[PDB]
């Protein structure tokens, strides 16, 4: 799906993005891709949001979250789909 490369990317978070980054993580302006992943499954992994029987899919229709990515639940084997959601929260900086 992913190059191996997407994870450098330099990014700048949108408010709400910011927001939620902060709960997990010490606030900077400027992130790697790979920290705004990681930062995020800790967010997932921390507030349970996943279900407990079907571990693979993601629930946050009554999360910050889902106002973030746009959708009530989605899987976390979708890597494509995850991208996408994250990058309209964000600006690349180069
Ligand atoms: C309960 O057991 C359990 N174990 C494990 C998981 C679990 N599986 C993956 C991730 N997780 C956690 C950290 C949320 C993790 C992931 C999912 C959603 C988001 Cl926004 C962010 C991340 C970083 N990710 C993934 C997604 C992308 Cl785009 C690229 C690379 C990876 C590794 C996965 O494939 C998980 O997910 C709820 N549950
Ligand atoms: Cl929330």
């Amino acid at each position: 799906q992913i190059p191996a490369s997407e994870q450098e990317t330099l990014v700048r978070p949108k408010p709400l993005l910011l927001k939620l980054l902060k709960s997990v993580g010490a606030q900077k302006d400027t992130y790697t891709m790979k920290e705004v992943l990681f930062y995020l499954g800790q967010y997932i992994m921390t507030k349970r949001l996943y279900d407990e029987k079907q571990q693979h899919i993601v629930y946050c229709s009554n999360d910050l979250l889902g106002d973030l990515f746009g959708v009530p639940s989605f899987s976390v084997k979708e890597h494509r789909k995850i991208y996408t959601m994250i990058y309209r929260n964000l600006v690349v900086v180069n």
